[PDB]
């Protein structure tokens, strides 16, 4: 009863960290080694984040380098930067490989709080699946006579009060991405 709650106050926390990560990575101002902390490939059948497959340095503050260990994994990586929601293209010398951020953009800015205001509608099924089996899971104890009515009627409600904080978090990592995509 209270375990299901604990459980689903758990899932929900690590949900709102992924959208905080996953907002983390929509530029608003200059590069970031994390901008690309996303970005996976198929690395021998396992979904790999290209900062395993790559060093990630950044000389200035618009540029990054990424630098392939294994010469052969250059496309790859390069194309799963291009198809990524960064919108930007890198170039290549056939050992490393370069990306500047455009300098900004007012279409590009419009764009960025779009995505911003998508990801955190994301986290919020996320987080809504979550009390979904959280209270299947009450419905259950219910049913099978474990917790008196009245207690598992309690926890439907504070289930209920403990999503809302959840999502409310991520609304607030949201409002806060579009703020600084605006004045920053």
């Amino acid at each position: 009863i209270d375990e299901a709650l604990f459980d689903a106050e758990e899932k929900m926390e690590k949900a709102v960290a992924v959208a905080r990560d996953d907002l983390s990575t929509i530029r608003t101002g200059a590069a970031n080694p994390g901008m690309f902390s996303r970005i996976t490939i198929d690395y021998y059948g396992a979904a790999t984040p290209i900062t395993q497959l790559a060093s990630i340095n950044v000389p200035e503050a618009r540029l990054v380098v990424i630098k392939p260990y294994e010469a052969n994994q250059l496309r790859a990586i390069e194309t799963a930067i291009r198809n990524s929601d960064l919108g930007v293209n890198p170039t290549n010398d056939g050992a490393l490989i370069r990306v500047a951020v455009p300098q900004l953009t007012e279409e590009r800015r419009r764009e960025l709080v779009k995505q911003a205001k998508h990801k955190g509608e994301e986290a919020k099924v996320s987080v809504r699946n979550i009390r979904r089996k959280a209270m299947e899971e009450l419905h259950r104890i219910r049913k099978e006579g474990e917790a008196g009515e009245d207690e598992v009627g309690r926890a439907e409600k504070d289930l209920d009060k403990t999503t809302h904080q959840y999502v409310t978090q991520i609304d607030e990592l949201v409002k806060h991405k579009e703020g600084e995509l605006l004045e920053v």
